[PDB]
């Protein structure tokens, strides 16, 4: 009666061991899914197989799957690249999710945390470039100093509005600001290569190594902006934009960004976006040259930073492992899961079984046989 539960539960456990150490189940496992813009779902499945990477020994063996699912994931669904970008990379996504946690977050505001909190406490930061709001805000400026509605039109074309003296010399100086600032965030960024989480490298390093060996045709450049992506556009940016949501910096319980604030680091996460892939600010916008030059200088820092970050050691030499016979010192390896995560995972084992086991004499298929069937949600 009683009895029937535990071994069960204890077959399972054997099942969630063997996923653990043979990553080539899961990385096939996660291939069969569903495009979506959202990992919510398979993140939970597998990160839990894993206890979150509570330990080392599941460290070392989540990155294994990473790797593993990454290089199918190159080698048999991205085309031509910029997929990577424009698409829903199911891997690189994930990656990026569980990088959330504990260990990602700590390191994002190590790296952030000082220079948005300068922003955030600078209250007058301005960093304005459009010369017709510097017009607005300038005649409002007057008028309620004056107290007289201005005769100047409220309205004004960029060309017009530049045709006043005191703009001019506003948006000079307002430029010279958001460069300044945006030179802060680029400089905390790329000197602190070592802050990035190696798990997050590491990817990265797999990812060029991967791309390099389906697009041998791509340049060194184009594949590096593609490392961009991942490690400042879908890493970093967020943060940027919204940094106590990411937890780079603790407000009140109670508090909130200012509307200026978001609208600061919303620009700056812009300009350092434009950097990163080395894309220059277009339109009838010649004002803005000024901060193009800057851009293209920027993006050789960017480039170089890509570079550093994809140097890393390779997954044994990481953990100082020779064998597997490593890092095994939790003894009986546990895989704290409840009953409705042991539904889930046991029915997707099932629905894929012979595309994850492709081999009719693979050990799973004996291990899920026994197991039977899928539990009820009170068995």
């Amino acid at each position: 009666a009683s009895k029937e539960k535990r071994e069960k539960l204890e077959a399972y456990q054997h099942l969630f061991y063997l996923l653990q150490t043979n990553p080539t189940y899961l990385a096939k496992l996660i291939f069969q899914m569903p495009q979506n813009k959202s990992t919510k779902f398979m993140d939970s499945v597998i990160f839990t197989l894993y206890n979150y990477a509570s330990n080392q020994r599941e460290e070392y063996l989540l990155l294994r799957l990473f790797k593993t699912a990454l290089q199918e994931e190159i080698k048999s669904k991205v085309d031509q690249i910029q997929e990577i970008v424009t698409g829903n990379p199911t891997v690189i996504k994930m990656v990026v999710s569980f990088n959330r946690g504990a260990r990602g977050q700590n390191a994002l505001r190590q790296i952030l945390a000082p220079v948005v909190k300068e922003i955030m406490d600078d209250k007058s930061l301005n960093i304005k470039t459009d010369p017709v709001d510097i017009y607005k805000s300038w005649v409002n400026q007057m008028e309620s100093q004056t107290g007289e509605a201005s005769k100047l039109p409220y309205d004004v074309t960029p060309e017009q509005a530049l045709a006043h003296e005191e703009v001019k010399t506003r948006l000079d100086s307002s430029i010279r600001n958001m460069r300044a600032v945006t030179d802060k965030f680029l400089s905390a960024i790329v000197s602190s290569v070592d802050k990035i989480p190696y798990g997050m490298r590491f990817i990265a390093k797999v990812l060029k190594d991967s791309l390099h060996e389906k697009f041998p045709d791509a340049g060194e450049d184009e594949l590096l902006k593609i490392i961009g992506n991942l490690l400042y556009y879908r890493y970093m940016n967020p943060a940027i934009v919204a940094p106590d949501a990411f937890d780079i910096i603790d407000l009140s319980a109670g508090g909130q960004l200012t509307t200026d604030q978001r609208r600061n680091l919303g620009s700056i996460a812009k300009m350092l976006q434009h950097a990163a892939s080395n894309k220059m600010f277009l339109g009838d916008n010649a004002h803005l040259s000024i901060i193009n030059e800057y851009l293209s200088q920027s993006y050789q820092k960017f480039r170089r930073f890509f570079q550093t970050a994809c140097d890393v050691p390779e997954l044994q030499d990481k953990f100082n492992v020779d064998e597997y016979s490593d890092l095994v010192t939790l003894t009986k390896p546990v895989i704290y899961i409840s009953i409705g995560e042991i539904i889930n995972t046991h029915t997707l084992l099932l629905d894929h079984q012979d595309a994850i086991a492709p081999e009719h004499n693979d050990p799973i298929h004996e291990l899920l046989d026994d197991l039977g069937e899928v539990p009820t949600i009170e068995s």
